């Protein structure tokens, strides 16, 4: 990914965008009952925190592109992976307005809360005014696809959100990149049965993690693996990637009956998006707040994965690959063990920033005691072994509950909180309740106990 050209908006046409200086994050009432180093992230270039510059900070994740061209390897990756996906027999068939937009089995009713785009979010329109879920109206809608088209900028907001004291210093804040509510619908339209197809197959066909429910899909995993798991982690994947791999992703969703509108991918990869006063144009890397976005960098991890493969080890059974993505979290097994720190190198060649599995100084042999996913560790049931829980380390949970966007979201906020902590065994869960229970606020909650969420575990499988 990489900026071609920026400017003030003014100078081509376009409004300036107000974004919310403030952050919504403050402490919660459990914020000194617990122990986290995290802060608010930087929204503005005047928050007194910073040490470096804001704009080049937010903006600098764009490295460039490292590759031109699709290659032999990538190609090969194509047919490959195109040829799991085709086993699957994904609808091809469009998806109407009425199910992209208000759901269906498969795929869930646009979020109402996420930014409506522009240029509704310089009308002074939103979402709520648009549709509702009783009527699954789509005259609105459809009356606002004919008068604005598609294919409209992004809105770039700076993503309000928990980061380390680093990333405050070195103004290191995530960017949220807002599809038009357009693009949004008519995207959902075209892919709407391949992402439904997704939602509904995690696994090792898909490639792909998407929807899952970790509860459940922990116990399927080690099956689905094969005997040497391999991971890494990337730095910066969405901004990595190159023009050359949405060329790769639309190749797949052609091969596998997508052909006729993969022009969205272009979309994707080569836009145009508006930040505040400036307007600038990106060629490669992935916008995250779009339509796809999870499901589309997962695919292309896919082809990342067997792309190295394929160049670092000639010969290589791909039929033998067992990976799962979550756009850039991956996990990945073959029968016979492979040097990550090798395929680091060759990824590098394709515009990659591979580093060693969960910030590791070196690269070591990944392990079913070591390897994360989601965050969450994986550990075999003490009574029942062929059960695997997901576990989300405490840390984690702790930074979390210390702070809070909406006081009246506080219930469910710490009731999604739980639902993870339990995991890490009785002792830890009781201690965390009993840490909650001690201040009035989560006295007054009502959270499940233990030996509950246990039974309901088991008895879900």
């Amino acid at each position: 990914g990489e900026i071609q050209w920026m400017r003030p908006s003014k100078e081509v046409g376009y409004p300036i965008i107000n974004a919310p200086s403030k952050t919504k994050l403050e402490p919660s009432a459990f914020h000194y009952v617990f122990e986290g180093v995290k802060e608010p992230a930087v929204l503005t270039k005047n928050d007194p925190r910073l040490k470096t510059d804001f704009e080049e900070a937010i903006f600098s994740k764009y490295v460039g592109n490292k590759i031109t061209e699709v290659d032999e390897y990538m190609k090969e990756a194509v047919d490959h992976y195109a040829g799991q996906l085709m086993s699957l027999d994904i609808n091809t068939e469009q998806m109407c307005l009425e199910d992209a937009m208000y759901g269906t089995d498969g795929l869930e009713a646009l979020d109402l809360s996420t930014s409506a785009g522009y240029p509704y979010v310089a009308m002074g329109k939103k979402k709520r005014d648009i549709l509702n879920k009783q009527t699954r109206d789509t005259k609105e809608m459809q009356k606002l696809l004919d008068t604005y088209g598609i294919n409209l900028p992004l809105v770039t907001y700076v993503k309000d959100e928990l980061r380390s004291k680093t990333k405050v210093e070195q103004g290191k804040s995530r960017l949220i990149e807002a599809s038009s509510l357009n693009d949004s619908v008519a995207m959902r339209m075209a892919f709407g049965n391949l992402y439904a197809a997704f939602h509904k197959n995690p696994g090792v066909i898909t490639g792909s993690a998407v929807g899952c429910d970790p509860d459940l899909f922990w116990s399927k995993i080690p099956v689905l693996m094969e005997e040497k798991l391999f991971a890494f982690d990337y730095t910066g994947y969405d901004a990595s990637l190159s023009p050359a791999w949405f060329e790769a992703l639309k190749m797949v969703l052609e091969k596998i009956g997508f052909g006729d509108r993969v022009d969205y991918i272009d979309y994707l990869n080569h836009s145009h998006r508006l930040y505040k006063n400036k307007t600038y144009c990106v060629k490669g890397g992935m916008p995250s707040g779009c339509s796809g976005t999870s499901i589309f960098n997962s695919m292309i991890n896919n082809l990342i994965i067997r792309t190295l493969l394929l160049k670092t080890y000639k010969g290589i059974d791909l039929d033998h690959l067992k990976m799962i993505a979550y756009g850039d979290d991956v996990i990945a097994s073959y029968p016979h063990e492979v040097d990550a720190s090798l395929l680091a190198q060759s990824g590098k060649d394709y515009g990659l920033t591979m580093t060693p599995a969960d910030k590791s100084a070196t690269f070591e042999t990944v392990t079913w005691e070591n390897v994360t996913f989601l965050k969450r560790f994986f550990r075999a049931d003490e009574k029942y072994p062929f059960l695997i829980h997901p576990v989300m380390p405490m840390k984690e949970i702790h930074e979390s509950i210390r702070w809070t966007k909406d006081p009246r979201n506080t219930q469910d906020h710490v009731r999604s909180l739980c639902l993870l902590a339990w995991h890490n065994g009785e002792e830890e869960y009781n201690k965390f309740l009993a840490k909650i229970r001690s201040v009035p606020i989560g006295r007054a909650l009502d959270l499940p106990e233990y030996s509950t969420l246990y039974d309901r575990w088991l008895d879900s499988f």
